[PDB]
């Protein structure tokens, strides 16, 4: 887990992002797709589609919302190694079954701090907390067989 201090920093940087969950969450998805085009092929709904197609799909909102809803719960529980264990196991089990692996989560980690900053400048120490939070997911995915 993160320490209470780091988790506080991550929550602080996430606040302004989550404040506009519909829009920011669709934006996160599109950024992902722009930067790491192969990601899209993991989704049944967007396999083969171009970013333009993705942005115009009526399915986008459901996908971004579920990521944001779940990410929010990770942020909230990040300092409780207890809940983190449970959350990460499930999260990884779910993903691996869909063919998604840690490399795709390395990609998310790479671009996340840049994405948060696109909304509001994060406090000192926040980027590192996010990178350690995503490092934990990456590790759970490796544990799950990918
Ligand atoms: C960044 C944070 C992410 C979070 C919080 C997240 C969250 C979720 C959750 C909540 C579900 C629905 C699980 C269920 O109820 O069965 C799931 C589905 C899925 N996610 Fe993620 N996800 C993340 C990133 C990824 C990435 C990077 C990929 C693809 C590269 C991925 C691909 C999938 C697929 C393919 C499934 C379900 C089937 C599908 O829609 O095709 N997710 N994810
Ligand atoms: C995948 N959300």
């Amino acid at each position: 887990s993160l320490s209470a201090a780091e988790a506080d920093l991550a929550g602080k940087s996430w606040a302004p992002v989550f404040a506009n969950k519909n829009a920011n969450g669709l934006d996160f998805l599109v950024a992902l797709f722009e930067k790491f085009p192969d990601s899209a092929n993991f989704f049944a709904d967007f396999k083969g589609k171009s970013v333009a197609d993705i942005k115009a799909s009526p399915k986008l909102r459901d996908v971004s919302s579920r990521i944001f809803t779940r990410l929010n719960e990770f942020v909230n529980n990040a300092a409780n190694a207890g809940k983190m264990s449970a959350m990460l196991s499930q999260f990884a089990k779910e993903h691996v079954g869909f063919g998604v692996g840690s490399a795709q989560f390395e990609n998310v980690r790479s671009m996340f701090p840049g994405f948060v900053a696109s909304v509001a400048a994060p406090p000192a120490g926040a980027d590192a907390a996010w990178t350690k939070l995503f490092g934990l997911i990456i590790d759970a995915l490796k544990a799950a067989g990918a």
